[PDB]
């Protein structure tokens, strides 16, 4: 896998923080830092070979969007996908919640290209809307997407908050390759992860496709033990801005951000071999 560039990935959240104050402070669902959010990383994928799908659903009376990019190639029967809702809550930009995710998900797709990489398996990835309202969007795909499609499935591997500035390093405990694919990556780094103990993996998991994921702490607090093994701050919560209208471009750890892109791309590129 290549090394995803720090700067790329930093890049796309200054593009999500003007997003945001261009549009009333925040891309949430139903408002238009949100569709404009889409229109960001579509342009992108578009112009790096993607082709891409809009899925429009409806929620809360307001127009809701998935972004689907699906790289051409690869065993149609064979899918592997990876996703991040895009969406913020109200109060503010959602930097870290959850653009951290969404742009390593982007720049691993733009990696793809880049690297002239031809996957065995087909790469799907998506950008979810309105998890905040309850996993709205990543429900929506899944309610819709056929049966047959979605037995092509091999795994979905899901990215929410992962350049949280007092941060864990959470690896989800779900299917058994995918989770060993991400710690191994850890592994080489001689960074310790702990099990993660509500995203979009979970309508994946749901109907039985094989999900797995990285996390690196939001509302609750850091122990002892944790920033023995991480550094960081104990007694204070992995991310002090969960929600907040500071979760902007400060609220972000570059070396968890770091990490969990590269972690990302390692992954897909394992699993799609
Ligand atoms: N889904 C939550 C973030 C979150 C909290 N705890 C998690 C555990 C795993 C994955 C994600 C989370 C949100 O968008 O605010
Ligand atoms: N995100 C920086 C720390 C930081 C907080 N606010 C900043 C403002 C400018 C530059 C860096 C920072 C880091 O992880 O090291
Ligand atoms: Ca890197
Ligand atoms: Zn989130
Ligand atoms: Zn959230």
């Amino acid at each position: 896998a290549p090394d995803i560039p720090l700067a790329n990935v930093k890049a796309h959240l200054t593009q999500l923080s003007t997003i945001a104050a261009n549009n009333g402070g925040n891309r949430a669902h139903g408002r238009p830092g949100y569709k404009a959010s889409v229109d960001y990383v579509k342009a992108k994928l578009d112009a790096a070979g993607y082709t891409t799908t809009l899925q429009q659903f409806t929620s809360g009376g307001a127009t809701g969007y998935n972004l689907i990019a699906n790289w051409p190639g690869g065993d149609p029967n064979k899918v592997l996908m990876a996703g991040a809702h895009l969406d913020s809550v109200s109060s503010g930009a959602g930097i870290n919640d959850n653009g951290s995710g969404s742009a390593a998900v982007l720049e691993t797709a733009l990696a793809v290209s880049r690297a002239g990489y031809q996957p065995d398996k087909h790469l799907r990835f998506a950008w979810w809307g309105a998890e905040e309202l309850g996993l709205i969007g990543s429900k929506f795909y899944v309610n819709n997407l056929p049966s047959a499609d979605r037995s092509k499935l091999a795994g979905y591997l899901n990215f929410d908050m992962i350049g949280s500035p007092n941060p864990g390093y959470f690896v989800y405990d779900d299917d058994p390759v995918i989770e060993k694919t991400f710690k191994n990556y850890f592994a080489g780094l001689n960074v310790p992860t702990e099990i993660e103990t509500r995203s979009d993996h979970a309508p994946f998991k749901n109907v039985g496709v094989p999900v797995g994921g990285l996390f690196t702490g939001a509302g609750y607090t850091k122990s002892a033990a944790q920033a023995q093994k991480w550094g960081g701050t104990a007694g204070q919560a992995f991310d002090r801005c969960y929600h907040s209208s500071c979760d902007s471009l400060s609220n972000i750890n570059d070396t968890a951000l770091d990490r969990n892109s590269d972690a990302a791309a390692h992954a897909i590129w394992t699993l799609s071999s």
